[PDB]
C-alpha cells in the first residue's frame, strides 16, 4: 500500500489514564507487513496491566489491545499469503517458521521479533502511528484498539470468511491459552480427575478443554461465588469456594478424592495458589500447570518433597498452539461445534465507550467485554 | 524357618553415637517374609542422616543400612518367589504389585507397607530384632548392616547368583537412583546437552545415564574439584566449579550453551542449587529433574516465569524403577557390560571397621564404601 490511513483509534497518553479515543495516521505497510482493517477488539486482564502502569516494561503512549479480528486493508512488499480482502486474527506470538523455537515441536515461542515487539516497534525498529505528530508505540504486535493496525507478515493468522468476526476475535489470547492448557500442555487422559483454580476466561476454557480431552471431575474453584454457575455450565462437576472453609484448600481438595487430583490449573495469577495448586495434585503422578501470568517479582515456592514424590510443575503460553498453523484450526473447531466461543461473551458495546469494558472487568462481571469497532 | 539365629550386627543404640557391633537375636521369617543372609552392604549419606539424629523421623535403637546383597537364609509361610540358597538384594521401595500406585505406570511408588515400615516395624507391626532383651527396630524395610536380616516377601529382588555380590549391592540405592533419573525420568534424548550438579555417587550414575541415553555435552558441576576426574572420566565432557566465578552458576551454564541446557539433574540436596539448576535449562523446553533429598523445612523457589516460558519442574525416587522387575534387569545390564558398577566403589572394609565408613563419607573421599560382612 502507499497511501496513509487517518482514523479513530483508542490511544492511551500516560498510563493511570484512561484511554482517549483520537484520530491517528496509520501508515502503509513496509515490506512483510500487512494493514489490518479491525472489525471486532475485546479487553483483556493484560491490556489492564499496562494502563495500569504497574507494568514494568510498558512504554507509552500506546494503541494497546490483542484480542482483535478483521479483514486485510492490504499488505506489503514480499508478501504472499495474505490479500486485500482476506479475513485474519492478529497473534501475540508469531510463528516466523524457521527460528530455533519454531523448528522445535516442544515449544511454541518464536523469538524472532521478541526484541523489537518488546520496544512497541515493528520488525525495523519504527512505527507506523504517528498522531498529532507524536509517535505512538505498538502494543503486543497487534494493536487491536485501531480502526487500521498495521502486523507484521508472521503475526496473522488467516482464517475462515465467514467466521463471526465479532467472536472469533476471543481466539487471540484467553480461549486459546486455556483451551491448550488442557489439551496440549498437559495432554490430559480420558477418565482423569481435574481442578481448576479461577474461574474467569481462561480457567473457563480449561474446563472446555479438559471436557473435550473427556475429563472425568472437573472441579472449579473461586472466590466470588458468582462465577460458579458458567462453570457448572461449561462443564465444571462441583465448584467450591476458598473462603468457605477453614483448612487450606490444598487440604480440602485432597480429602475429596482421597490422594488428589491428577491434573491441576492455576488461572489466577497469585503465586500463593500456584504452590497451593500444585500440592493438591495425586502423590506419584500429579501434575499442575501454570497458565496465568503473576507480578514482577513474584515467585512460586514449596517443599522439594512434592517433586520427589511425583509431581510434575509446567507452565503455559497460548496453551502450546504454534499460532499461525493453530488459530485457523481453532476456528474451524468452532464453527464446527466441537468448542465454545460465544458463551464467553458477556457484554458487548461501541468503540465510542470502550473505556467502560476496563470498567466492568474491575468488578468480576466479565468473561470477556466485545467491542464493536 | 523356626530357630532363632544369634549374630553379629552394628547396632545403633542412641542418635550421635558411633555404631557399636553386636551380638543379635534374628528371629525367624513369619508369613510373606525372607530372612537374608546378607554378604555385604555399603554405607550411603542417607544412613548418615539417621544416625546424625537430624532426621525428625528417625526411631533409635536401629540396625541401619539399605544397600545390600545376599543369599537367602529360609523363607516364611506363603511365600513362593524364592526359596533358601537364592541370590537377592533387598529393596527400600517394594513393589507389592496390586496396590493403586504398582497398577499405574506413572510412578513406582508402593503404598502397601508404607506406613509399618515407617514405624521401624515388619508388615505386623513387630520387629525380628531382639538384642539382650531389647527391642531393636528395623529400618527402610532393609537392615543390612546385620548378619542376619528379615524382609517383607515384596522388598525381595532376586538377582543373577553369579553377580559379584560386593559389588551389585550398589544397585540398591545411588546407582539405580541416577541411571533411571536420566533414562526413566528425563526420558533423555540423542543428542542433548545436560548439566548434572552434585558428582558424588548418585551424580555419577546420571552422567552414565545420560550417556547410555546418548546425549551430546554432559556437563558436570560440584565444588569439590577432586571429583571432577572421575566424572570426566564417567561421560562428563567438562566440569566447572561453581565457586570459579563470579556470576551465578546459572548464568554461567546459560552463557556456555547459549540458551541453557535441555535437561538438568540436582543431586546434591541444596535447594539453592535446586532453583540454580531449574534457571539453567533452555526457554521453551528446558526440564529439571531434582533428585536430591532436603533438609525437612527448606523450600524451592522461583519465579513462575520460568515455567511460563516453558519449563519443567521433575523429581524422581529411586529413578523411577518398579524395584522388584528393575533391580533384575539392572544386573543383567551389568553383567553385560552396558553399565558401570565397580567404578563406583572407592573403598573396602570389612564388617569390624564399619564405623569408618561413615568417616570417609564425611571428608568426600568416598563414592561408595563396601563393606564386607
Ligand atoms: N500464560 C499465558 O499465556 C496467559 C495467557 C492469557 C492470560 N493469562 C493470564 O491468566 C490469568 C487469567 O486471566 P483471565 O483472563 O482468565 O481473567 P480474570 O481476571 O477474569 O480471572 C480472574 C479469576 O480468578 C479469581 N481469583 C482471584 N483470586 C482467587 C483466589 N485466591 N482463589 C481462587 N480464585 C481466585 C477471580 O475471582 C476470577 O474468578 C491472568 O494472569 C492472565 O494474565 C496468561
Ligand atoms: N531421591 C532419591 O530417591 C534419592 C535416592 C538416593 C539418594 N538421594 C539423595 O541424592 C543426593 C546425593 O547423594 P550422594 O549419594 O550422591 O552422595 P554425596 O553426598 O557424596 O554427593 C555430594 C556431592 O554434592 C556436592 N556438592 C555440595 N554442595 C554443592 C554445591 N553447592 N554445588 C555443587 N555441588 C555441591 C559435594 O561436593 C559432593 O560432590 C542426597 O541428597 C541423597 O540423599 C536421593
Ligand atoms: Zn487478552
Ligand atoms: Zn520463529
Ligand atoms: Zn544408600
Ligand atoms: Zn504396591
Amino acid at each position: 500500500a502507499n497511501e496513509v490511513i487517518k482514523c479513530k483509534a483508542a490511544v492511551a497518553w500516560e498510563a493511570g489514564k484512561p484511554l482517549s479515543i483520537e484520530e491517528i495516521e496509520v501508515a502503509p505497510p513496509k515490506a512483510h507487513e500487512v494493514r489490518i482493517k479491525i472489525i471486532a477488539t475485546a479487553v483483556c486482564h493484560t491490556d489492564a496491566y499496562t494502563l495500569s502502569g504497574a507494568d514494568p516494561e510498558g512504554c507509552f503512549p500506546v494503541i494497546l489491545g490483542h484480542e482483535g479480528a478483521g479483514i486485510v486493508e492490504s499488505v506489503g512488499e514480499g508478501v504472499t499469503k495474505l490479500k486485500a480482502g482476506d479475513t485474519v486474527i492478529p497473534l501475540y506470538i508469531p510463528q516466523c517458521g524457521e527460528c530455533k523455537f519454531c523448528l522445535n515441536p516442544k515449544t511454541n515461542l518464536c523469538q524472532k521479533i521478541r526484541v523489537t515487539q518488546g520496544k512497541g516497534l515493528m520488525p525495523d525498529g519504527t512505527s507506523r502511528f504517528t498522531c498529532k505528530g507524536k509517535t505512538i508505540l505498538h502494543y503486543m504486535g497487534t494493536s487491536t484498539f485501531s480502526e487500521y493496525t498495521v502486523v507484521a507478515d508472521i503475526s496473522v493468522a488467516k482464517i475462515d470468511p465467514l467466521a463471526p468476526l465479532d467472536k472469533v476475535c476471543l481466539l487471540g489470547c484467553g480461549i486459546s491459552t486455556g483451551y491448550g492448557a488442557a489439551v496440549n500442555t498437559a495432554k490430559l487422559e480420558p477418565g482423569s480427575v481435574c481442578a481448576v483454580f479461577g474461574l474467569g476466561g481462561v480457567g473457563l476454557a480449561v474446563i472446555m478443554g479438559c471436557k473435550v480431552a473427556g475429563a472425568s471431575r472437573i472441579i472449579g474453584v473461586d472466590i466470588n461465588k458468582d462465577k460458579f454457575a458458567r462453570a457448572k455450565e461449561f462443564g465444571a462437576t462441583e465448584c467450591i469456594n476458598p473462603q468457605d472453609f477453614s483448612k487450606p484448600i490444598q487440604e480440602v481438595l485432597i480429602e475429596m478424592t482421597d490422594g488428589g487430583v491428577d491434573y491441576s490449573f492455576e488461572c489466577i495469577g497469585n503465586v500463593k495458589v500456584m504452590r497451593a495448586a500444585l500440592e493438591a495434585c495425586h502423590k506419584g503422578w500429579g501434575v499442575s500447570v501454570v497458565v496465568g501470568v503473576a507480578a514482577s517479582g513474584e515467585e512460586i515456592a514449596t517443599r522439594p518433597f512434592q517433586l520427589v514424590t511425583g509431581r510434575t510443575w509446567k507452565g503455559t503460553a497460548f496453551g502450546g498452539w504454534k499460532s499461525v498453523e493453530s488459530v485457523p484450526k481453532l476456528v474451524s473447531e468452532y464453527m464446527s461445534k466441537k468448542i465454545k466461543v460465544d458463551e464467553f461473551v458477556t457484554h458487548n458495546l461501541s468503540f465510542d465507550e470502550i473505556n467502560k469494558a476496563f470498567e466492568l472487568m474491575h468488578s468480576g462481571k466479565s468473561i470477556r467485554t466485545v467491542v464493536k469497532i
